[PDB]
């Protein structure tokens, strides 16, 4: 899957249906994975350098490959 | 959804029912949602900035949506 | 619920029917809330101070609500 | 239950079928309780010092009450 | 099971199929064990030294046994 975008998490949100929300970059991109969620929080606390993996590479796109850093 | 509070938590409290609830700024508002209670005390121990989006914005409220800066 | 004690949490013990128990003032207390089992040990070692609400307010006794500060 | 080892944790391993090994003073011993295992990691990363409670107290025995002081 | 990698975790991936893979020495391995994800990020993020027992040792090989130190 190609590399859409790397950078520190500026914020991450939690969604109404349980989905969650992060901007990386210039991009904010949701996943539904659940497993993500407390992983994703960890890295923008601590910090982490994040690169997300998608076809879907626009605002509102969806993901679900994360590399952390 | 609109904006309601943002704010560091002041504190969160376990309910009897398995409910969540959360002080930000001046509104103590309560969540349903278990996979946000980690994440919000979480933001309460490391100190992370909140914003609570929700149309009951008033003390006693819900609310799922949270973004964490 | 009434306040029973108030203080940082002394020690935590898991047990061997999976109900936990905490040590805060001078009471012991146990839960069976699955949840409360991490959002305590992360009060333990960050050293918050919490307060336990309950009517079984003597050594023994169950609890569910628990506010963290 | 007897207390069995104090001491803090040396290391932790994750096994095969699911279970969590664990050594302590100079016992290794294991539990199947899978809420143990970030807690045990926890513990292992603070440096705290911890209790079991066995009476399979020898390596190789089984345990399911800890105490994280 | 042997021995198959030491070192610290230089970066880890979630995976399109919920798998988790980590990069440890020079040998990239994955596990399906969904209970491994948060222990190894958190063996990521404090610098912990982890030793991966698995027989397919080689780039692309399945591990399911970690030791944490
Ligand atoms: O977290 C939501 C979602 O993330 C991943 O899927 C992404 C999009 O949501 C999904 O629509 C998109 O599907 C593409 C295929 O990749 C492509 O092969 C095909 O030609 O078109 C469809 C529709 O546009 O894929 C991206 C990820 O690349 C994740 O894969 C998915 O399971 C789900 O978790
Ligand atoms: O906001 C702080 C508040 O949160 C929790 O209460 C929630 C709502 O605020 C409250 O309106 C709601 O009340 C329920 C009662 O639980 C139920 O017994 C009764 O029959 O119906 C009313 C609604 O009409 O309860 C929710 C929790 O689900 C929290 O419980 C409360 O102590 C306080 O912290
Ligand atoms: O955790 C509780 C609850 O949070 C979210 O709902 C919030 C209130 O609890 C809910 O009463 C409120 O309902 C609104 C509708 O959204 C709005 O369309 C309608 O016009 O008015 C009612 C009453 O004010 O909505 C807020 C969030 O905006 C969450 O949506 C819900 O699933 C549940 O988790
Ligand atoms: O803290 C949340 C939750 O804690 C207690 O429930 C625990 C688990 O969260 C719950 O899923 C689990 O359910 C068991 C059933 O009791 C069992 O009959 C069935 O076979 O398997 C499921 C899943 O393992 O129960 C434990 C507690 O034993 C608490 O009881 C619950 O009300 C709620 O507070
Ligand atoms: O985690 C165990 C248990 O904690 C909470 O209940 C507590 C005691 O276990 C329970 O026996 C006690 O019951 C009270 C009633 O609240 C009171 O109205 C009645 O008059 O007397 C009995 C005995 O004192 O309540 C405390 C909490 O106040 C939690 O509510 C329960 O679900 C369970 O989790
Ligand atoms: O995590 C594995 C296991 O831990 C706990 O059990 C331990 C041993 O696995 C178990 O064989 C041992 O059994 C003892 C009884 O306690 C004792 O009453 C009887 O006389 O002898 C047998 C054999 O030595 O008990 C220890 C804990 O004392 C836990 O209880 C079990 O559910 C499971 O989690
Ligand atoms: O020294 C701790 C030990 O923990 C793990 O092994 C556990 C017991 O110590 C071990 O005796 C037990 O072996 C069982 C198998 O579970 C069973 O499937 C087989 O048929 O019989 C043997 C002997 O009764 O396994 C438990 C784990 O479930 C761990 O495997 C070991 O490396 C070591 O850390
Ligand atoms: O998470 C993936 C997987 O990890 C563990 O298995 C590993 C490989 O996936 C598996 O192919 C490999 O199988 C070995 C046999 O154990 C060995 O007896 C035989 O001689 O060769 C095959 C092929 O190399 O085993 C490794 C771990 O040694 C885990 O056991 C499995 O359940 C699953 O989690
Ligand atoms: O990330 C693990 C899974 O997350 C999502 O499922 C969650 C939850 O984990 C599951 O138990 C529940 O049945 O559905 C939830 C979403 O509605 C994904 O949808 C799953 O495919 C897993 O990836
Ligand atoms: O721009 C990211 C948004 O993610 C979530 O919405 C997505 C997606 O954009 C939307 O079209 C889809 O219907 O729902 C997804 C979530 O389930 C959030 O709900 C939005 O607030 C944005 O953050
Ligand atoms: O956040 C996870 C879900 O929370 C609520 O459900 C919980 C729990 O997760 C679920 O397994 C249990 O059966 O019921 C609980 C609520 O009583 C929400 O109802 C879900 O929408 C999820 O958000
Ligand atoms: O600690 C939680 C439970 O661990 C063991 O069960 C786990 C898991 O939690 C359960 O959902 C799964 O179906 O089986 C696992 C392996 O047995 C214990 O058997 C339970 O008593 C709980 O302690
Ligand atoms: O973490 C141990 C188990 O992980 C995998 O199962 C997960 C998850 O734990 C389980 O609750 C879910 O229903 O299925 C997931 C797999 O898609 C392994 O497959 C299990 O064998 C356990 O090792
Ligand atoms: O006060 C709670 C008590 O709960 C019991 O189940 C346990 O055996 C005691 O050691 C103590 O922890
Ligand atoms: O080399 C290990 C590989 O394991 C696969 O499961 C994964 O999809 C690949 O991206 C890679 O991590």
């Amino acid at each position: 899957t190609p590399d859409c975008v790397t950078g520190k998490v500026e914020y991450t949100k939690y969604n109404d249906d349980d989905t969650f929300t992060v901007k990386v970059g210039d991009k904010e991109l949701f996943t539904n994975r659940w497993n993500l969620q407390s992983l994703l929080l960890s890295a923008q606390i601590t910090g982490m350098t994040v690169t997300i993996k998608t076809n879907a590479c626009h605002n509102g796109g969806g993901f679900s490959e994360v590399i952390f850093r």
